């Protein structure tokens, strides 16, 4: 009835939905868990940033066990648009050998090259102003930056001065200026690109870019505040799904896709529809009561995310303004949002607690002196030891794989395992991009309104906590080079420069560090189905005819980066794949 239905209304979900209908003989419904925005400041302005307006509400982790048993919060997007609506607009690509990777697994058609139209047609690039980019040292490489794309990404109009500092600091050890990070390499400092509308300084989410610029067109139908709850089908072929409200009154409704059904509910939210509709290890599935419709032991298996450690400090001589103006100084604060209101300049174009600049790093970059000793350690235990015993063999064996394929790029000068920031204020941030930790998501009941089981298992590889302490050695060279000592710093309790040892350093991190940035994926990944995968390389689902997944629950592994880019770009790919299937305009 309609032609196709997308379970998600987030980052793939509405680009996939923007790239179907543009064939005016297609008809698309998109059901989203949350509302539609309202366009507040909290969304819209960058200096005004309130990304807990739409959280997912109710989720929480199990202990875990590599973090001394901690519980922490679950977050992740639930409203039209998805992590879009509300992230920090960071927007990277991955390294390129994370896409040749995802072929190399056994993908057809996966590459870095092959992805890089994809890159280019999703997106629209705005240079910085020539005084900005000469003062700030931006640099891009516009041959590979799309010109014509519906998501705008440019940068702030503006950078604290601090930020010079910490440039210039980690210049001098190790980090030097990257010409272009989209480039498929991002060895050193650069300018963030921030997914914003130059035109108006606003977040360019997909809600807008991927919804609003085609909201006139009547096959496109959009259904906020409702819950995919089921798929429905006729022997092997997904014909439909069922719905019910956010909400959760006791209704429910089932509406029918005369070619497919795409999943589009994120790493945290597919693998639930897919289990509750039968689809997933016959072992849960069994023990819940749910008939197996495809008995797919790696749903729900893999789960990623990327660390993230906060590590606060103090300053005895810092410059002014900074980031912590803009919360301590209400006149600074005043002056700069009326000079945003009036010009749209200033701090307010910047992400709130956010810089300008950023730092990415491979292994051997955050640890030239011992490295080797880090790969060694990986690749002499066996994989099967970071799943819990009685995983199945096929996820063992995709995880074994997987695992090979990081530990090259663990050996690769040209490929980031971490990330250091400094917002300019009380605080820096050190990201772990690549854990070989992985965790789980399980459904608990058949009750389509219970929260998933979230274990992240951060930290149960051993070999993570070697990577993250070598990260954050990196971070504190920074901060005591040159540059940033004529600002005086000192790392503040439970830190501090008396921590010198492995030990007294990570014993601080096992209590501080979150599992999640919010980057939850690859708990329904694109791999075969005899190395425990859940679709295959053209995205459907094994077992099932007409049933794709979209969101990043698909991709195998983490990237050198933040998803978002990959997210809008993989949608656009997979666009292209349904629309050559189904002879599309
Ligand atoms: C606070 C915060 C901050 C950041 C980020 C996330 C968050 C939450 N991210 C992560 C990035 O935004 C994220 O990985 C992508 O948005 C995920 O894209 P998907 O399309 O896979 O899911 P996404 O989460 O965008 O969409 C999934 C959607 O499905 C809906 N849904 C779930 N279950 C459903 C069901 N049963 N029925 C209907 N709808 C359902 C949800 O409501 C949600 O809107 C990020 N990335 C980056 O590159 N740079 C950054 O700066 C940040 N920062
Ligand atoms: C954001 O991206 C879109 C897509 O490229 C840009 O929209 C185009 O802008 C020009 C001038 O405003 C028009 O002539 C085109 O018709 C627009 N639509 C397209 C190309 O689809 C928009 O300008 C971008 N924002 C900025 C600040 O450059
Ligand atoms: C991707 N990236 C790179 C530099 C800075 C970033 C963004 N990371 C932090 C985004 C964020 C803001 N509030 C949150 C609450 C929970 C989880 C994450 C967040
Ligand atoms: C992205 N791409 C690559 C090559 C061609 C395209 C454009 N999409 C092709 C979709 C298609 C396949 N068979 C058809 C028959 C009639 C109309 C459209 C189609
Ligand atoms: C976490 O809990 C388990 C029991 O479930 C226990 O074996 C372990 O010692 C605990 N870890 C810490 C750091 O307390
Ligand atoms: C830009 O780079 C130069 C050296 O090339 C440095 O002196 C200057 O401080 C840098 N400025 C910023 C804002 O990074
Ligand atoms: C607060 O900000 C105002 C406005 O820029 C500035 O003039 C003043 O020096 C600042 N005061 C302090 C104590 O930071
Ligand atoms: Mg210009
Ligand atoms: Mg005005």
């Amino acid at each position: 009835n309609y032609t196709f239905i997308i379970a998600g209304g987030g980052i793939s979900g509405l680009t996939l939905a923007d790239r179907l209908t543009e064939d005016p003989r297609v008809t698309v419904l998109v059901i989203e868990a949350g509302p539609l925005d309202r366009g507040e400041d909290g969304i819209l302005v960058p200096g005004a940033f309130s990304p807990w307006l739409y959280f997912w509400p109710g989720l929480v982790s199990t202990p875990q066990a590599g973090l001394n048993n901690r519980t922490v919060d679950v977050i992740t997007a639930q409203v039209v648009g998805g992590g879009s609506t509300i992230n920090a607009m960071v927007y990277l690509r991955g390294d390129k050998d994370d896409y040749d990777s995802w072929g190399a697994l056994g993908n057809p058609g996966w590459s870095w090259n092959s992805m890089l139209p994809y890159f280019i047609k999703s997106e629209t690039f705005t240079p910085p102003s020539p005084e900005l980019a000469a003062a700030g040292n931006i640099t891009w490489d516009g041959s590979i930056r799309g010109r014509s794309g519906p998501v705008n990404y440019s940068y702030p109009n503006y950078f604290f001065p601090g930020s010079e500092n910490w440039w210039n600091a980690a210049n001098e050890v190790g980090l030097p200026p990257v010409k272009d990070p989209m480039a498929g390499s991002k060895q050193g400092v650069f300018w963030i690109p921030s997914a914003i509308d130059a035109r108006t300084m606003t977040r360019s989410h997909a809600r807008r870019n991927h919804y609003d610029r085609v909201s006139s067109r009547p096959n496109y139908h959009i259904l906020p505040s409702h819950l995919v709850s089921k798929i429905l089908f006729r022997g092997k072929q997904a014909i439909g799904v069922s719905y019910i409200p956010t909400s959760g009154g006791n209704t429910t409704t089932n509406v029918y896709a005369s070619k497919e059904i795409t999943l589009a509910a994120g790493g945290l939210g597919t693998p639930k529809i897919l289990q509750l509709s039968g689809i997933g290890p016959r072992k849960l599935l069994n023990e819940l009561g749910i008939p197996v419709i495809s008995d797919l032991p790696g749903v729900g298996q893999n789960l990623q995310d990327q660390p993230t450690l906060t590590i606060p400090y103090t300053f005895t001589n810092n410059v002014f303004p900074n980031t912590d103006s803009l919360t301590t100084n209400a006149t600074y604060n005043a002056e700069q949002r009326a000079l945003y209101d009036s010009s749209k300049q200033g701090a307010y174009t910047i992400v709130n607690s956010l810089s300008t600049n950023i730092g990415v790093m491979s292994l051997q970059r955050a640890a030239p002196k011992s490295y080797r000793q880090i790969i060694a350690a990986a690749r002499a235990r066996s994989a099967s030891l970071s799943l819990p015993p009685g995983t199945d063999p096929a996820v063992i064996r995709g995880y074994q794989a997987q695992r090979n394929a990081i530990l090259k790029q663990f050996e690769n000068p040209n490929v980031g395992v971490g990330t250091v920031h400094w917002g300019t204020g009380s605080s820096a941030l050190v990201y772990h991009l690549k854990p070989l930790s992985r965790g789980t998501v399980n459904i608990r009941s058949t009750n389509p309104l219970d929260a998933p089981e979230i274990d992240y298992r951060t930290g149960t590889d051993p070999i993570d906590a070697q990577v993250y302490t070598s990260l954050f050695r990196k971070n504190r060279e920074i901060f005591n080079a040159p540059s940033m000592r004529v600002l005086g710093p000192s790392e503040a309790a439970p830190f501090g420069a008396n921590l010198t040892t492995d030990e007294e350093i990570y014993a601080v991190m096992r209590e501080l560090i979150n599992p999640s940035n919010a980057h939850q994926c690859c708990t329904a990944a694109m791999m075969p189905k005899d190395m425990g995968g859940v679709v295959s390389s053209e995205q459907k689902v094994y077992g099932v005819q007409g049933l794709r997944v979209a969101d990043i629950s698909f991709w195998p592994f983490q990237l050198s980066g933040s998803p978002m880019a990959t997210a809008y770009a993989g949608a656009e790919r997979l666009a292209d794949v349904i629309k050559k299937e189904h002879r599309l305009a």
